[PDB]
């Protein structure tokens, strides 16, 4: 890499790894459109396997960016509309509270207080129907944002219904394959297990457990190379040859709701660039990110703004991920770690790196 990139990345990430006791980490910086990679430490401590550019990390909620783009692609295909009632795609959802809850509300956590997690007790499809039928909204649709896997997870499942494909089949054929993300997985194949890092939680090696709507909300695993390519694709959607995917990327970065200085996209979240660093850093903390917040509708939604800080944090029990990019500057970063460490530390480090290269 150019020495400037080397130096700002190493001077920022080395102390982060020490402070946070991160066993293994991979970073990609996209600078003027090109990726530069950095790796540290261990994918598997016990077996002494290093992190490499081929190591798979659990993306956790960064998966929602793939869900959002897949949904955008389905809109572009004319298969769904964000203005469609949820019940159009799930007619069995007959309970009266569903009246007026649209796919947009599901995609953007604004349905009226769907919970952060689908209960672990939901173990079957009939359980899942009961859960949504019996759920009582705290709020009218389109009034408050409450970050929820049960919200965007349901959006992902319904978005692929008209296609007749499983969620995983749709994601592979419509997003992963066209973008050449050939080491990105909802289910890690046996052939790739040698590259699947362990996550570390309280010193113990862990992988994400199966759960309802896991593929749709938090189920993707990927390498630093594929994630850099994901950032490139989201930086420059017009280079994407597949028209509906090109459009889906743009739809996912559109601004549908505003709370404070943040705008809610489909999976992606955005702020105007230049950002107050204290706004993204502090705002990334889960006590702000997971809070109930009144939203203002953006009527109509603003098409993807190039002068944006576009980002997403993600975690599982054993992993912590972060992606951010600025389309106007052709600049981005991916940080993948096999420990879930505090969100503000991720954003601070990403901002320090990108600000220095901007």
């Amino acid at each position: 890499a150019p020495q400037q990139i080397n130096d700002i990345v190493h001077r920022t990430i080395t102390p982060l790894i020490e402070q946070q006791k991160i066993p293994g980490m991979a970073v990609a910086v996209i600078y003027q459109g090109k990726p530069y990679y950095f790796t540290w430490g261990y994918a598997d401590i016990a077996k002494k396997q290093p992190v490499t550019q081929q190591t798979l990390f659990e993306l956790g909620s960064v998966s929602k960016t793939f869900t959002g783009v897949l949904g955008g692609d389905a809109i572009a295909r004319g298969e769904i509309k964000l203005s469609d009632p949820t019940t159009k795609y799930w007619p069995e959802l007959t309970a009266k509270q569903w009246n007026g809850i649209t796919l947009l509300h599901l995609a953007t956590y604004t349905a009226g207080g769907l919970p952060l997690q689908v209960p672990d007790e939901v173990k079957s499809s009939s359980d899942l129907l009961r859960f949504y039928q019996n759920w009582q909204p705290a709020w009218a649709p389109g009034t408050q944002r409450l970050y929820a896997n049960s919200s965007i997870g349901l959006f992902g499942a319904l978005a692929v219904k008209p296609s007749g494909l499983s969620f995983e089949q749709a994601m592979q054929t419509r997003v992963f394959q066209p973008l050449k993300l050939n080491h990105t997985w909802i289910n890690v194949p046996p052939a790739e297990e040698k590259n699947y890092a362990w996550g570390y939680r309280e010193g113990k090696a862990v992988h994400v457990s199966p759960g309802a709507l896991d593929a749709e909300a938090y189920g993707v695993k990927s390498t630093i190379e594929d994630m850099a390519r994901w950032v490139q694709s989201n930086l420059k959607p017009l280079d994407i040859n597949e028209k509906t995917l090109q459009q889906g990327i743009q739809l996912a970065q559109s601004r549908y709701w505003q709370t404070g200085d943040m705008y809610q996209g489909l999976g992606w979240e955005m702020l105007d660039w230049p950002v107050n660093p204290d706004s993204i850093i502090n705002g990334s903390d889960n006590k702000i990110a997971l809070a109930a917040r009144p939203v203002k509708a953006i009527t109509p939604p603003t098409p993807a703004v190039r002068a944006s800080w576009v980002h997403k944090t993600g975690a599982t029990g054993g992993f912590g991920s972060y992606v951010a990019f600025i389309p106007e500057k052709e600049l981005g970063i991916v940080m993948l770690a096999n420990k879930n460490y505090p969100n503000p530390a991720r954003v601070d480090a990403a901002w320090q790196i990108l600000n220095a290269l901007q």
